[PDB]
């Protein structure tokens, strides 16, 4: 139905409702804790979520990363993280692809934000995630992390003009008041004046109401 | 040259370092902040950024929208959700590809946060940018969504431009000073709405700054 964000080894709780602030966001309620550095449940993580408290509830703690990953049939490591590599590198893009193709049972880690993945929970993935980012700085707060694999998985990827009539009575108002004033010359010049001054006009495309509001902008400019 | 985040009216200045982080992340420099609510510069954005702190030295402030976006042939308004303004609206997927077509100076405009911004910010546009998020939870970070928008943007994919909004805003304040000597601005409670409905109407045609010199000249004979 929808993958898992596995998160491991959470140390601070804001950081865990910030990241549950960012599924919600995307519609992903399936949160997973793995050891917690000061434990779980707790309520720090609670005002950092904002309005998504039930997928704090709805969380699922496990002992060890392994424990997390038994349900999922495929595993993904976001190693937004100074390794490795030795397996499969896919962008969230590419990741987000993949698993709308995939059936069924998808499992994604992050690592602790100060820290990063551990070599034994990364080695349980079968695909690393990684977020292009540039050099000159290359560095994310995990709920940053958690929230662009959760806006690639959710963008899934799966008037009028004029009508001709009024658009020809107002571009003959506001010619006829021109005119008026003088605004067409020199007479060899005169169709190429209306030349542009048409392409003014017929360039936006204006709706209907448009053309109304431009009538009576004209009717009281030219009282 | 890169789009500006134009941050208006931010509240919190852990929000306004937080965003200048994300935008160094995705190579992003150009911070607009249009009167912050804490004002500027404040140390608390300090550590917020982290070491995105070449964004917040750089970062300047404006009284207005109108100026930290009067450099910019078009103006984006991000959004998460419906707003009552009549605009055509792109994803930040779809609104990144045309910025990186675009030329002459692009400036996207972020509210605050929870709250998001006013509609009249929203008019001075000419694209909106709904961020895809869930409407029954919509209520993105304001650093989350100044991630999102420079994360689409950072995946890299004659030609008279559009006239800067400088220009399109003389052109707006010489017609609306037309207007007002006639009574056109005359059913009091309506004016914030006659003034919006005819700011987008001027804004959607994206003519360059000829036409809109053509536009100026067709007013001043029509004052005669």
């Amino acid at each position: 139905a929808v993958p898992a964000i596995i998160l491991v080894r959470p140390q601070l709780g804001e950081n865990i409702g910030k990241a549950a602030r960012a599924m919600l966001n995307f519609g992903l309620d399936d949160l997973r804790l793995v050891a917690p550095r000061d434990g779980w449940p707790n309520p720090s993580a609670g005002p950092a979520a904002s309005g998504a408290d039930r997928v704090l509830q709805q969380a699922r703690v496990f002992p060890t990363v392994a424990e997390a990953v038994a349900d999922c049939a495929h595993v993904y490591a976001t190693t937004v993280r100074k390794r490795g590599v030795t397996k499969p590198v896919m962008t969230p893009e590419q990741a987000a692809q993949t698993i709308h193709e995939q059936e069924g049972g998808v499992g994604i880690l992050f690592g602790p934000e100060r820290a990063g993945l551990e070599t034994d929970d990364v080695a349980l993935a079968r695909t690393i995630i990684t977020v292009p980012v540039n050099p000159e700085f290359s560095s994310l707060n995990l709920a940053q992390a958690v929230i662009l694999v959760a806006y690639e998985w959710s963008k899934g990827q799966t008037e009028p003009p004029a009508p001709q009539e009024e658009l020809e009575a107002m571009i003959g108002h506001l010619e006829n008041m021109l005119d008026k004033n003088g605004y067409f010359f020199p007479i060899p010049r005169i169709p190429t004046i209306k030349r542009t001054l048409r392409t003014l006009l017929t360039k936006p495309s204006w709706n209907s109401m448009e053309i109304r509001t431009l009538r009576g902008v004209l009717s009281t400019l030219e009282k």
